[PDB]
C-alpha cells in the first residue's frame, strides 16, 4: 500500500507513486524525475494524468512509450494550476529534468517536497525565498555528519586534469566512463571537451541523451565508437575483465584504458581528499573512482533547512528502519534547536 510520505494532505496529489496499483483518491501523480525507483511501475498502459517537467516528459514518451495524453509537462518558475490547486516547479540540482515541487493548498498550507536534490544557496533566492513553507518532505540520503564530499566544481576540476595529463603522455590510451542512469553528465562531457573528442557510446545511452534538451549535443556526442577517443559504458562492465574484453573490440587502436567510476559517497571520503586519489591497476587498465554527488552532503542539507524554517520534515529516503528514522528526527531537533525555529 502507497506510503503516507508519497501523499499529499488536502488533494487528490500522490508523488512518485506508480507501483502499488491504482491509489484511491487520485486524480494526478506528480514524477519528480526519471530515476528507476522513483518511476517504478510506469508503461505505455498507464492512463492516468502523470505531471512533470519537460525533459521527464521526453523521457517517459520515448524511453518508457507513454502516450502523449497522459504526459502533462510543466514550465520551471512558473505558478499553473493543477485540478484547481497552484502549484511551482523548481530545479531540483539532481539530474537532467528532476524538480522540487511546491503545493499551495486551499486551506493556506504551503509544501514543498524535494524529489531528489543536491541542496544549494542558489536556492534561497527562487521563488520559495517569497512565503513560509510549513511541511518539508526530504531527501534524507545523506543525513549523518560523516557524509561530507567536495563540490561538483573541484570533482570535474580533478577528472579534467587526469583524463589531459594521461592522453597527451599517450596518445593512444582510451577514456571510458562508466554510467547506469542519467546523471552526472557533466564527468563525461567536461573530458570530452578538453580532449577535442564527441563522446561515444551505445545506440540505447545515445537515445537516452537526446531527450534531454542539452545545447548543441548534436556536437557532443555520436554512436560511431571508433572516431571517439571518451567511450561510455554500462557500471556494471566497469572492471578489469570487462575492460579488457572492451579493449579488444577496439582493435589495436589503443593500448591503455583510463576509467571513471562516479560513485556517490564511500568510506574512503572519511579519510582522503579529491587531490589525493589514486586507482586500482591490473597492467594497463586504471579505474578511478571519483566521488561526483547528485544528492545533498549532510551539511548542504542542513543549511537549506535551517535557511527554510519548515514547521514540520517527512523523511523520503531511509525510512525503512526505526533506528534510521529515530537518528534522522534527532538532527532535525538540533538543527531546530540551534537556528530557534
Ligand atoms: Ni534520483
Amino acid at each position: 500500500t502507497c506510503p503516507f510520505y508519497k501523499k499529499i494532505p488536502g488533494t487528490g496529489f500522490t508523488v512518485d507513486a506508480f507501483q502499488y496499483g491504482v491509489v484511491e483518491g487520485c486524480t494526478a501523480y506528480f514524477l519528480t524525475h526519471f530515476h528507476s525507483d522513483h518511476y517504478a511501475g510506469l508503461s505505455k498502459h498507464f492512463t492516468f494524468p502523470v505531471y512533470c517537467s519537460e525533459i521527464t516528459g521526453n523521457l517517459l514518451k520515448n524511453k518508457l512509450h507513454v502516450q502523449e495524453q497522459y504526459i502533462h509537462p510543466l514550465p520551471l518558475d512558473t505558478e499553473c494550476i493543477v485540478n484547481g490547486v497552484k502549484v511551482v516547479l523548481l530545479d531540483a540540482n539532481h539530474c537532467p529534468g528532476a524538480v522540487m515541487i511546491l503545493f499551495y493548498l486551499p486551506n493556506g498550507t504551503v509544501i514543498l517536497h524535494t524529489g531528489d536534490f543536491r541542496a544549494d544557496p542558489s536556492m534561497e533566492r527562487s521563488l520559495l525565498a517569497d512565503q513560509k513553507v510549513h511541511m518539508l518532505y526530504l531527501d534524507t540520503t545523506y543525513c549523518s555528519p560523516e557524509y561530507t564530499f567536495p563540490s561538483q566544481q573541484e570533482v570535474i576540476r580533478f577528472a579534467i586534469n587526469t583524463a589531459f595529463e594521461a592522453v597527451t603522455l599517450n596518445p593512444h590510451a582510451l577514456v571510458v566512463c562508466g554510467t547506469y542512469s542519467i546523471g552526472k553528465e557533466k564527468v563525461f562531457l567536461a573530458i570530452a571537451d578538453v580532449l577535442g573528442s564527441k563522446v561515444g557510446m551505445s545506440q540505447e545511452k545515445y537515445k537516452t541523451l537526446q531527450c534531454l534538451n542539452i545545447p548543441e549535443i548534436n556536437s557532443l556526442i555520436t554512436t560511431d565508437m571508433c572516431s571517439s577517443l571518451v567511450h561510455l559504458l554500462p557500471m556494471m562492465q566497469i572492471n578489469f575483465k570487462g575492460l579488457q574484453s572492451h579493449l579488444k573490440k577496439c582493435g589495436g587502436k589503443y593500448n591503455q584504458i583510463l576509467a571513471f567510476r562516479p560513485t556517490g559517497w564511500t568510506h574512503s571520503n572519511k579519510f582522503t581528499r579529491i587531490a589525493d586519489v589514486i586507482p586500482q591497476t591490473k597492467g594497463n587498465i586504471s579505474i578511478y573512482g571519483i566521488p561526483y554527488s547528485e544528492h545533498s552532503s549532510y551539511l548542504e542539507m542542513k543549511r537549506f533547512v535551517q535557511w527554510l524554517k519548515p514547521q514540520k520534515i517527512i523523511p523520503t529516503v531511509n525510512v525503512g528502519t526505526w533506528k534510521s528514522r529515530s537518528t534522522m528526527e534527532k538532527y532535525f531537533r538540533e538543527w531546530k534547536l540551534e537556528a530557534g525555529y
